[PDB]
Parts: structure tokens; sequence; C-alpha cells
């Protein structure tokens, strides 16, 4: 979805990154500050 997805780190840092409605937003993501931060409700947990 071409929505501005937000991963949220270990220190609550929230982190903004748009993305193209081609392409599928997960809950984590390697962020600017070198971790994966979990957006808030994603994709589809095993």
């Amino acid at each position: 979805p071409r929505q501005i997805a937000r991963y949220r780190t270990d220190n609550g840092e929230e982190f903004e990154v748009p993305f193209a409605d081609d392409a599928e937003i997960p809950g984590t993501w390697l962020c600017r500050n070198g971790m994966e931060g979990t957006l808030i409700e994603g994709d589809l947990p095993e």
C-alpha cells in the first residue's frame, strides 16, 4: 500500500519511510539508526 510506514525502534523512536502501493509493509525494517523497527501492525505472522 502507498502509505508512510512507521517502524518503532527499541528506543521507542518512530521512523517514517514512504512506500509505494506495490510494496508490502512488514512490521520489521532496518532503520536509519541501525535497528529493525517494528511498524505498528503490518505483515501476517506465522
